[PDB]
């Protein structure tokens, strides 16, 4: 992979819609700056200098906010009409001023997430929520497009909420491949959770010198709002035909989710006081995103232990330890239900008991053969088993979904389910430099079941130490 | 004492006026001092004009209403009572900015979302609020299940006493104040001192009924509360409900030894808070008891495993040391005793076959359609305060539809040193004196998802035992 190569945090530039400031924390002295830092500042606070009251008022407050546990800081510069914003990188201290929007009020903003939060935690469908969301953020920042975006475990995404002015395209219900954000972007992004590119053809703004003096080596500009992003995304841009962005991370449990993502036809600049909604935004929604994933997931381990819990009752009851599992029409019905599946195979050596929609015995046998020939020492599990299998194609209709599971130390006993091919059409926006065309591209999936929940394998990998101990 | 309606006082407090219209727009009922804020006649009887956005609301799904009115420099608030429209003004709180506001709750909900130990977010949140409110002390206080509450975090300028870590009994907050508290989870009184405002007529024309001030937020409280207060050595208050899955949690309460007022903008940011707050309640209250229910099921799973393997099915569960051990793991107990008629196998700490015995004898006289537990066995059962150390919880379960077969798990008396900060055992009390007490025959309390278990493993027996 070359694209994930280029190393983005450290590309010794910004954007010209702000000047960067670099001082050393010791004695507050102005190691690198932009170029264009003169221009913002308006004074001769060069490399070397040294920061005072009459170079810097608000150095009192910075002083006292760098020995202070606060992990930001935040000073709007009345007399240069300037809001600044600093954060410590290491022994440094990166200071990122842009000129102080006019015009907003905070006691509208606050008034509009008052009420996403109060209607967020009025727990509603997971995709109200979305919608919600995106629509509020397409009002405060006044996007052409404010679409959200939910990565898979592949790591490409399906565009799962949408909000405009109908001036750019609906990519709504359109999946992008993983390359399109890249593995470090992703990374950054899941630490430094909001980036704003007010115009495409911006030309990088420079900062001198390019190793610092007190560390010597190149400014890490991680949490640089400022930061001069990728060439190659700025191409991206440009191919979509956007010449605005704004993302903001979506973030639940340490794992980036997925991005709020606002597009504009023309180049399109947002306050500091509205990106900082939208961050607040994120997080609400990041809140409700795992509440819904938490519930969800709660009720659907409790339903599986009910299962678990009849099966292994029936398995102590009766005669025949099999007969818990195959015994009646409730228990071949459990049997199913314990992973959400269409089919069952419980073979002990030369002893097959097919359940519901399985593949024939030869089929299965055939299977058993290759599952002999993998390193399983859990279970194995998949939603493409013609993926991994070609010659299980010939019944994808009926198995393209296996959970298969060794019910022994001594192989030749199994327990596997089976679950049916799910034909299901894909639009991309694209395919599998970057790409010019995103014009919507269809294709069927095959051969591939509904995915397995993580407590469905769960409950199997359960069920599994049930019978193995049962054999023994 | 949990009689008196504290939702129907027919007064309001000094520090705003209270309008009701019913849509003709008419006015109903008025408070006595209305002229003093308004400015205007506006008397019973008379409609609504512009001398004397709220229309467009009322059509609205919107619940409440807010109208900044710069130039007699108040705060309009209105809520829907029905047929009605009850209407709040109070002097608008000069100086505040939203853009701060904004900026303090961003970092809060920022810190709660990087799941921080429930302690540091309840203490966190505390702080915030403290730091816009401007009280003396700005306390969270948790509900337990007999309605008490425990001190769980504190915030103050040290004006008045640290309550921090003492428990307060369910009568300085009885039944009623709980319920209206959880659907009106904000309350504010700026001075504890006010003369009641009346409210006429008393009996309001299109309802015929006395005005339900359930969501009025200048409702006059209870007397007998303003004592209390007076008791405290507080002279002005303001709550805030921190509530959970539609449940009252908690309070984060807020107090000073002067009177003392706060914007409706800075209510609305601890409201806020609260909420933002009661969602890392529920996140860590859920990822906490879901990694719980995980623990319990792979013992479960072990005990039903065993159950089946072995050949007479009781040593699935007494069989090995392994087997004994999670028999107890499995509602994280110290003992058990699985009696079958005549058949007593105790485990671990337990009390004797014959103090066993004579507990059976009682769970028989008492009715168990699912599983009898109890972390206070001897409030119960007087005569097993004998056994207090070993047994003060037990969760008792019979294990057949033919009686006289049990399982029934221990758990040992945890003394705990318990400061009320008054005597707990009508008029108010006037000390807040950290009262001590050393509480006895009390076990740990069995969580949620150890009964589940419990509940289960029941299921399991019963059905082998048939
Ligand atoms: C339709 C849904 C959707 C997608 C798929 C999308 C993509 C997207 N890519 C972004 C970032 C990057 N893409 C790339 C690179 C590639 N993207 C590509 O498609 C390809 C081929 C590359 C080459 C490695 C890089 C390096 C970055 C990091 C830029 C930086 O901050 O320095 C970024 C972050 C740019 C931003 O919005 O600020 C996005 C977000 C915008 N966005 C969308 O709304
Ligand atoms: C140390 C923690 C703590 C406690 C224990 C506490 C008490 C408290 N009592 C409150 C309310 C009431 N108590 C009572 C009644 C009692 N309180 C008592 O102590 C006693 C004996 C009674 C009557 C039995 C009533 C009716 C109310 C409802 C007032 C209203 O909503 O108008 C209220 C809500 C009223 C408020 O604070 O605005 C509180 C909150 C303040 N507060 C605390 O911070």
């Amino acid at each position: 992979d070359s694209c994930g190569a280029e190393p983005i945090h450290i590309p010794g530039a910004i954007q010209e819609h702000g000047a960067l400031l670099v001082l050393s924390a010791r004695e507050f002295s102005v190691v690198q700056a932009s170029d264009n830092l003169a221009n913002y500042i308006g004074v001769d606070l060069p490399i070397g200098a040294v920061a005072t009251e009459a170079n810097l008022p608000f150095i009192s407050v910075l002083s006292a906010w760098y020995s202070g546990e606060e992990s930001n800081f935040r000073y709007a510069w009345a007399e240069k009409k300037l809001d600044v914003s600093a954060h410590r990188s290491g022994t440094l201290v990166i200071l990122e001023v842009e000129k102080a929007g006019v015009g907003e009020s905070a006691e509208k903003l606050m008034g509009e997430l008052t009420s996403l939060a109060k209607y967020l935690n009025s727990a509603p469908s997971l995709e109200d929520a979305l919608f919600r969301t995106a629509q509020l953020v397409s009002s405060i920042s006044g996007h052409d497009r404010t679409l959200i975006y939910d990565f898979g475990l592949d790591w490409s995404g399906h565009v799962v909420a949408e909000a405009g002015s109908g001036a750019l395209p609906s990519y709504l219900g359109l999946r992008f491949p993983a390359g399109d954000i890249p593995p470090q972007a992703r990374q950054l992004y899941t630490i430094n959770r909001l980036r704003m590119i007010p115009d495409v053809d911006y030309k990088p703004v420079p900062i001198r010198p390019e190793v610092n003096a007190e560390t010597g080596a190149v400014l890490d500009m991680s949490f640089s709002q400022l930061r001069s992003v990728s060439p190659v995304h700025l191409e991206y841009m440009r191919n979509m035909g956007t010449a605005a962005s704004m993302s903001v991370s979506i973030v639940v449990n340490g794992a980036l989710w997925g991005l709020i993502a606002c597009h504009h036809a023309t180049p399109h600049s947002v306050s500091l006081a509205v990106r900082e909604a939208c961050d607040f935004a994120a997080q609400l929604l990041s809140m409700r995103i795992a509440m819904e994933q938490s519930s969800q997931d709660a009720s659907r381990r409790v339903e599986l232990g009910h299962i678990q819990a009849r099966l292994l009752k029936g398995m102590a009851a009766a005669e025949k330890w099999v007969d818990g599992l195959l015994g009646g029409e409730g228990e071949r019905e459990d049997l199913l239900k314990q992973v959400g599946a269409d089919g069952a195979a419980l073979v002990l050596g030369d002893d097959y008991e097919l359940v519901g929609n399985t593949p024939s015995r030869e089929q299965v046998e055939e299977l058993i053969l290759w599952l002999g020939e993998r390193e399983i020492a859990d279970v194995f599990a998949t939603d493409n088993l013609a993926g991994n299998y070609p010659t299980a194609a010939a019944y994808a209709s009926v198995a393209s979904g296996i959970i298969a599971m060794r019910v022994s130390e001594l192989h030749g006993s199994w327990l596997i389910w089976f679950r049916p091919e799910v034909i299901k059409t894909v639009r991309w926006g694209g395919d599998p430099h970057p790409r010019k065309s995103f014009e919507i591209w269809k294709e069927q999936l095959r051969n591939t079941s509904f995915p397995w929940s993580e407590p469905e394998l769960a409950a199997a990998r359960e069920l599994r130490g049930a019978i193995i101990g049962i054999v023994l």
